[PDB]
C-alpha cells in the first residue's frame, strides 16, 4: 500500500538470489494494479511464470522460487493466490528479523486505518505452514502443529488483548523484544 514497503521487498527478494532492478516504486503501481484487476488474488500459470521473469531475467524462470509454486500445487481452476506466495517468498527467505516484519505490517496495512487483526496473523502463518512439505512438516516441534494453535499463542503474546489490534510499532517491539513469538512469526 506504499512505495516504501516496495524497497523492504527490494533487498530482500534481492539478495535472495535474483536480481529485480525495477525500483521500489514500480512494484508499488504493479502490485495495487495488479490486483486490482484480478478478482482477489487468483493469478495461473501461464501468468505467474511471466512475472517471475520480468522480476528476475537472469535468474532462470525455475531458479529458486520453482519450489515455491510446487508447494502450493493448485487445485481448482488451476489458480493460485498471489499475496500469500508472496508473503511466503519474503517470509522464509532467511534474513534479519524487523526487516520482514515491518515489510509484512506494512503490507497488510493497505489503506484505512493502521493496524492488523488476529485472522491476519492467521493468515500469514497459514502461508508458511502450507509453504512447507507435508513432508518436513514432521520435523517442525509440537508447539506447531497448525496454525491455528501458532498463531493463537502469537496473539496472546503481544496482543495482551483477545481479539485486539497491533500498530506499526507494537508488531516490531512486539517480534523483537519477546524472543517466542520471533520464533512463531518468523518461518521456523
Ligand atoms: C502496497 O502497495 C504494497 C506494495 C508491496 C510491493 C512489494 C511486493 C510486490 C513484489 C511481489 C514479489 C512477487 C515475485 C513474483
Amino acid at each position: 500500500g506504499n512505495s516504501k514497503s516496495g524497497a523492504l521487498s527490494k533487498e530482500i527478494l534481492e539478495e535472495l538470489q535474483l536480481n529485480t532492478k525495477f525500483t521500489e516504486e514500480e512494484l508499488s503501481s504493479w502490485y495495487q494494479s495488479f490486483l486490482k484487476e484480478c478478482p482477489s488474488g487468483r493469478i495461473t500459470r501461464q501468468e505467474f511464470q511471466t512475472i517471475y521473469s520480468k522480476f528476475f531475467p537472469e535468474a532462470d524462470p525455475k531458479a529458486y522460487a520453482q519450489h515455491v509454486f510446487r508447494s502450493f500445487d493448485a487445485n481448482s481452476d488451476g489458480t493460485l493466490d498471489f499475496k500469500e506466495y508472496v508473503i511466503a517468498l519474503h517470509m522464509t527467505s532467511a534474513g534479519k528479523t524487523n526487516q520482514k516484519l515491518e515489510w509484512a505490517f506494512s503490507l497488510y496495512d493497505v489503506d484505512g486505518n493502521g493496524t492488523i487483526s488476529k485472522n491476519e496473523v492467521l493468515e500469514i502463518v497459514t502461508a508458511i505452514f502450507k509453504m512447507i512439505s507435508p513432508e518436513d512438516t514432521k520435523h517442525l516441534p509440537e508447539d506447531e502443529n497448525t496454525p491455528e494453535k501458532r498463531a493463537e499463542k502469537i496473539w496472546g503474546f503481544f496482543g495482551k488483548k483477545d481479539d485486539d489490534k497491533l500498530t506499526e510499532k507494537e508488531f516490531i517491539e512486539g517480534t523483537l523484544a519477546n524472543k517466542e513469538i520471533l520464533r512463531l512469526i518468523q518461518f521456523e
